[PDB]
């Protein structure tokens, strides 16, 4: 079509004109009134998506409005509404439970439990 396409490995970005292109390849942000400039154009990408708040992935709850960026994310959201707690201390006069393995694996840095 008319858009101009990002040559650079991994890149998905494309554009409107050759200029704004150009202005792409010197790394310089995609986004109006920004301006910011950076030493790499995977640093480039990395900032860029901090100016997105799409959160494509909606929770398959009903009555729950929440919506999520990433698949992870949606799925451990999901745990709060069944009240699945996939995760048990295996020590034994412990016996808790954790929703996240973040949260388990916080536990045993924590306290030296197995
Ligand atoms: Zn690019
Ligand atoms: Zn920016
Ligand atoms: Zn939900
Ligand atoms: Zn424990």
């Amino acid at each position: 079509c008319a858009a101009y396409q990002c040559n650079m490995e991994g890149c998905t970005m494309s554009f409107s004109s050759e200029k704004q292109l150009m202005l792409h390849k010197r790394n310089i942000c995609p986004i109006k009134g920004c301006g910011k400039n950076f030493f790499s154009h995977k640093y480039l990408v990395q900032h860029q998506r901090v100016h997105s708040d799409d959160r494509p992935l909606k929770c398959p709850w009903k009555g729950c409005k929440m919506t999520f960026k990433w698949a992870w994310s949606r799925t451990e959201h999901i745990r709060v509404h069944t009240g699945a707690r996939p995760y048990v201390c295996a020590e034994p006069d412990c016996g808790q439970t954790f929703r996240f393995v973040s949260d388990f694996s916080r536990h045993k840095r924590k306290t030296g439990h197995s």
